[PDB]
């Protein structure tokens, strides 16, 4: 087995050169290895103040938070509060239209509602508004003919999801999935005696932080550190730690494979690939010619249970911010990749698996 010397230059190797060809101000890695997190910071959180990334830095997720919302509601389905088989309507009665009758909370978790639109629109600011937005809606497909990723039909899934809860989506993500990991330092909303910590990000070199939006917190909105993610990584990797037996098994469902996708299969948030796999088709896949296309989806009912033989996998990115997590629960290695500027997918996927393919 490696040593941590050896673990660091191997990722310092990788990131020491992306960091100058990207641009990238400030980057926190963690590295999952035979068990460990190996904690890796560099750069500045905020440029003009001289604030270093530590370990303690919180980066945007943006998509990444997607992985949270799948565990939330792989616990409420372990629960017993709902069943993806469930129609949205049951949920949200006011969705009266027809276009709605078919689409069940399945549909919504995983992009195959039939073509709700990447980002609710930025003049949706209440509640009556985001109700007439879906009202009015008009699929392009019918439930379940294609995945076309979003961010407005997995945000309706986590608001629903959490209705039997009574609580608030930031509530029951705090109560049931945050405390009970130990994971101090994740936040939708970022305190103000923890701003200090909260990286700038930058876009053409400008500081950066996230506006809010409707099911923000749902789909793009969590803050996190490396420590955290690291140990969000490790829980999802392996979850026979967790005493919390809904939790435990809320894990393993959001793993779960929902959906083929040609070699890709759709988790609860995560994304999953057989494993042992050729580094192309990830590294292709996540260019947004692929990622973002309306796809013909073949349905897993009932779904597939988690096997050990996956690269699981989500990219995220915000304005300012890009970031990566990775993992293969048969090999027990994983990777966390935080940066404070958003560059490229494909990038992002061959650094991190240039470093993994390293560590077999």
């Amino acid at each position: 087995m490696k040593t941590e010397q050896q673990i660091a230059d191997i990722v310092n190797r990788t990131i020491t050169p992306l960091m100058q060809e990207q641009a990238i101000p400030g980057m926190a890695v963690a590295v999952i290895y035979q068990g460990k997190p190996y904690y890796f910071t560099w750069g500045k959180a905020d440029i003009a103040n001289n604030h270093p990334v530590t370990q303690q830095t919180l980066f945007e997720l943006g998509s990444v938070s997607k992985t949270f919302n799948g565990v939330l509601g792989g616990d409420a389905i372990a629960r017993g509060e709902i069943k993806l088989s469930d129609p949205v309507t049951k949920y949200w009665p006011e969705l009266t239209g027809k276009q709605w009758q078919g689409i069940r909370l399945l549909h919504l978790a995983t992009y195959t509602e039939g073509g709700l639109p990447l980002k609710i629109p930025d003049d949706v600011r209440d509640k009556a508004a985001l109700l007439h937005f879906y009202q009015n809606w008009q699929p392009q497909w019918t439930p379940g003919a294609k995945r076309l990723y979003a961010n407005s039909s997995i945000g309706l899934f986590g608001a629903l999801a959490v209705k039997p809860s009574g609580m608030s989506y930031e509530e029951a993500m705090t109560r049931r999935v945050l405390q009970p990991l130990k994971l101090a330092h994740t936040w939708i909303t970022v305190p103000q005696n923890e701003q200090k910590d909260y990286a700038w990000g930058y876009r053409e070199g400008k500081p950066v932080h996230s506006s809010p939006g409707q099911l923000d917190a749902e789909a793009y909105g969590v803050k996190s550190s490396v420590i955290d993610m690291a140990r969000w990584v490790q829980a999802n990797m392996d979850a026979s730690h967790v005493q919390e037996k809904t939790l435990q098994q809320g894990i393993a469902l959001a793993q779960s494979r929902y959906w083929r996708i040609g070699d890709m299969y759709q988790g609860l948030g995560w994304e999953m690939l057989n494993w042992p796999l050729k580094a192309d088709s990830i590294i292709n896949g996540s260019d947004s010619k692929v990622a973002l296309a309306a796809l013909p989806a073949v349905e897993v009912n009932p779904p597939a249970p988690a096997v050990k033989a996956s690269w699981v996998h989500k990219t995220g990115s915000t304005g300012g911010f890009g970031s990566y997590v990775a993992f293969v629960p048969e090999k027990n290695l994983g990777i966390v990749m935080l940066a404070n500027k958003s560059y490229p997918y494909p990038v992002r996927v061959e650094a991190a698996w240039r470093i993994l393919e390293k560590l077999q």
